[PDB]
């Protein structure tokens, strides 16, 4: 029982853990998602100016 | 769809450039045929000074 109750502890704390990579990985998505919008907008001002 | 983002983005931008020229053609063609008149007149007052 001492045993199983450290995995139950364990596993909960990875799980918050995890959670946290997840809202790493949106924010930053959002950030390139920006970056991504402003390449869009420079390839067609480059399209306009050649 | 980003690529198919940028491409339809990148034709957009194409069409409105191509209007341009149109454009510039129809200037010049007008340009050229007030030339074309005057040189017919010219033309004209050549036979008539032979």
């Amino acid at each position: 029982a001492n045993r199983f109750t450290s995995n139950i502890k364990g596993l909960t704390q990875a799980a918050r853990n995890a959670n946290d990579g997840i809202s790493v990985a949106q924010t930053t998505e959002g950030a390139l998602s920006e970056i991504n919008n402003n390449l869009q907008r420079v390839r067609e001002l480059t399209v306009q100016a050649t």
